[PDB]
């Protein structure tokens, strides 16, 4: 009944993949209880840093990547949710279920990647565990893993970036191409598709 109808919480930034130095590593910035509270209020006072955030809802955790002043992630993780911010919940600026893509204005303190113009096919996927996995581009939205991985290894990394050698954004990881639980390739939203959305 109407009086007891609930609202979904906000997406909450709970960590980042630190790419600032010579070593990529995951950092947690909020534990489970704080995450739950922040999802409910939508008020996140934490300082945000970096290009790749680790984000959570009540039920899932995944990644989000800042490119050209927008924090992007997958619809299959975020749905239509707001994101928590210092001033309360922030509404999506982009939503496209057909691309599996959503975006919010990039948090103050975040750094954005630049869309790649290199037209190069040697790529690098960054996972939620801060693994940097070489990927050979095989089409507009596909790349092959030079070393195949169990899908367990990739789960929770949707929303993270594929980067070129010079560190530009080439795409956003969307889905694993897998057989018998082994991923040989990845499917990604190309950055040009983001640029068109913008
Ligand atoms: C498309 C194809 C070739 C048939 O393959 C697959 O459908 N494969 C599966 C394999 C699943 C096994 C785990 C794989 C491990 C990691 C996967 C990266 C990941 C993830 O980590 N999510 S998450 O845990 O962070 C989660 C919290 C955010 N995404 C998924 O699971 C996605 C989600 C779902 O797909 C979609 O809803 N759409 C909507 C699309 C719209 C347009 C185009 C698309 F392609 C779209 C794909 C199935 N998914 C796969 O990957
Ligand atoms: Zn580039």
């Amino acid at each position: 009944h109407m009086a007891s109808m609930k609202k979904k919480g906000s997406v909450v930034i709970v960590g980042r993949i630190n790419l600032s130095g010579d070593t990529a590593y995951a950092q947690q910035t909020r534990g489970e209880e704080g995450c739950q509270e922040t999802s409910q209020t939508g008020r996140d006072k934490n300082q945000v840093e970096g290009e790749v955030q680790i984000v959570s809802t009540a039920t899932q955790t995944f990644l989000a990547t800042s490119i050209n002043g927008v924090l992007w992630t997958v619809y299959h993780g975020a749905g239509t949710r707001t994101i928590a911010s210092p001033k309360g919940p922030v509404t999506q600026m982009y939503t496209n279920v057909d691309k599996d893509l959503v975006g919010w204005q990039a948090p103050q303190g975040s750094r954005s990647l630049t869309p790649c113009t290199c037209g190069s096919s040697d790529l690098y996927l960054v996972t939620r565990h801060a693994d940097v996995i070489p990927v050979r581009r095989r089409g507009d939205s596909r790349g092959s893993l030079l070393s195949p991985r169990p899908i367990s290894y990739l789960k929770g990394s949707a929303g993270g970036p594929l980067l070129c050698p010079a560190g530009h954004a080439v795409g956003i990881f969307r889905a694993a191409v897998s057989t018998r639980g082994v991923a040989k390739a990845v499917d990604f939203i190309p950055v040009e598709s983001l640029e068109t959305t913008m």
